[PDB]
């Protein structure tokens, strides 16, 4: 039983969603560019529509599209962006913060773990940027941090995710059940089943999951 | 002279505004959609800094891309981005209603006024949906809703803007100063000028006003 979360850009598509195949929903706007913290109308009316329905949602929690490395501005932003999030009743949060090194900038999201109250904590894409060595490593910041999942690729060029099989799987039996691991990225109804039996993946991301 | 309005994402462009050249900017998110209501913290921060640097700031309220014949959900995404908008002391909102038939949707709008708190309120490119022959009509309701200004292109199939004086030009006549036109779609620094003298305008919109 594979857990499918579907990307959302406002809740457009929402209507057609049912809690008997998806059981989450990553909340963000903008998608064209990766995806961005939505507006708080969107927010706060489709975790009210999606609980309805009995759906988690993970909110997106990016001030901007480009870098993940953000100046002080962007990051006053996200911990404002935070406060919003979990008074709506987010069940998740979803970011990602980068040193210009391309490494977890642990120090930056210390600062904003406070606002964050404890919610269910996400790391996504930046996550494949990371070099492949330090892979390991930032996992265990991850965990450190109190991070409860990982959204990644597997590749940070944009290939086929089913070339990433083999580190895929690497970085899930190094996690060892102290994170969990979702794939995203190219994820459709067509290969996310194939790709997480051959991994070890038991969550998968995707516009198309459906 | 003539009044610039800068049209920005999120606020990634807004360090190198000057208020001895931009009046104004339009926030909004999601631009490759032709713009969304941005985060709260991105609202709050930008209000901030814009007023910090003697900039007024115009919010844009839309729920979604696509379509401007909005449900009672988005209606209610609206009313709750307006609500905040305001507390957050924007000093306007842009919004943009329309019937399935086109026209100005005079009820949805109203439902929205009293969340408007008196702002000054601007109907965005929607308007250029509208029927050319009930478009002059449009703008006499728009005047009895109390909106401030119209943001038009002059026509809605994207052609160029400077093919458009003439109506442009017959709008403005119309208005006759119970209410501001606003040039957008296409308006850069190189024909803003020329346009607004052989129309009347005395306001330009635009990504690359500058």
């Amino acid at each position: 039983m594979i857990l499918r979360e579907f990307c959302a850009e406002n809740l457009t598509d929402l209507t057609r969603l049912d809690k008997a195949i998806i059981s989450r929903v990553e909340l963000c706007d903008n998608l064209a560019v990766g995806g961005t913290t939505p507006s708080y109308g969107v927010i706060k009316e489709a975790n009210q529509y999606l609980h309805e329905k009995g759906i988690s949602v993970a909110v997106m929690i990016r001030p901007r599209g480009g870098n993940f490395v953000y100046n002080d501005l962007e990051l006053r932003i996200m911990e404002e962006d935070i406060l919003r999030a979990v008074e709506l009743e987010s069940d998740a949060l979803v970011l990602g913060i980068l040193t210009s090194n391309n490494h977890i900038d642990t120090e930056a999201i210390e600062q904003l773990l406070p606002a964050t109250q404890g919610l269910p904590l996400v790391f996504h894409m930046a996550f494949d940027v990371i070099p492949k060595s330090d892979q390991k490593k930032s996992i265990d910041q991850l965990v450190a941090l109190g991070f409860t999942r990982i959204l990644l690729h597997g590749s940070s060029n944009g290939e086929p995710i089913i070339e990433n099989i083999k580190h895929i799987k690497a970085l899930v039996e190094y996690a060892n059940n102290r994170i969990e691991i979702m794939v995203g990225g190219g994820v459709t109804a067509e290969n996310y089943q194939y790709i997480c039996q051959e991994t070890g993946v038991k969550q998968a991301h995707g516009t198309r999951i459906t």
